[PDB]
Formats: structure tokens, sequence, C-alpha cells
């Protein structure tokens, strides 16, 4: 079944573009990933920036994760992302996000080896 680490590059990596371009981005997004399947997933962060970019982050700075895991990583740069978040009116399978764009810091938390993220944490 798929791996961790390539669940994560298709939850949370978005390379091929920069930042989001219009409000559906998220929209457009969320469906292509998958992530709307099953269930409308309530909220998701994309990454606007070269893979080997947040890979890195694994080796940059030690944190202790939201649930309290310690083998999460705070990126040095801050990273060009987008933020969706369910809109009042999602409903599965119409599920409806809106979209937001930032350039914050990235917490990943990283296993195996490679050592690689595995899990998008949080964004600060």
């Amino acid at each position: 079944k798929e791996t961790a680490a390539a669940k994560f590059e298709r939850q949370h990596m978005d390379s091929s573009t920069s930042a989001a371009s219009s409000s559906n981005y998220c929209n457009q997004m969320m469906k292509s990933r998958n992530l709307t399947k099953d269930r409308c997933k309530p909220v998701n962060t994309f990454v606007h920036e070269s893979l080997a970019d947040v890979q890195a982050v694994c080796s940059q700075k030690n944190v202790a994760c939201k649930n309290g895991q310690t083998n999460c990583y705070q990126s040095y740069s801050t990273m060009s992302i987008t933020d969706c978040r369910e809109t009042g009116s999602s409903k599965y399978p119409n599920c409806a996000y809106k979209t937001t764009q930032a350039n914050k810091h990235i917490i990943v938390a990283c296993e195996g080896n490679p050592y690689v993220p595995v899990h998008f944490d949080a964004s600060v």
C-alpha cells in the first residue's frame, strides 16, 4: 500500500506552482489529490517548493510535534504555502474549500532512511 512518504507528497506537495492562482485552487487540488474521495478532509496545506527543499527540513530544527512526538522539524526558511479549509457549505461529496496564501515556516514529522517527511504538522 502507499508509503507514508508517498502519502505526504500526494497530500502536501505542489512543486508545480509557486502559489495558489485563484480562489478555486483548493477545490481543484483537494479533489485531484484524492483528498475528497471518501470524505471531505477538513483542512490541508500545500507547499509550493521543490521536494528536495521540503525533504531537507528533516535535518533542520528539531521541535516536538503537536502530539508530543520528538520527530518533528521546523524549516529554517519560510516557504510559499496554500492553506485549504472547508467552507460552511462543504458537504460530501461536494467538498468545498477556502484557499488562503501564506509564506510561513513548516513543521513536519520525519521517518525512515532516507529520513523524509511523513506528516505535515503545522505552518508557523
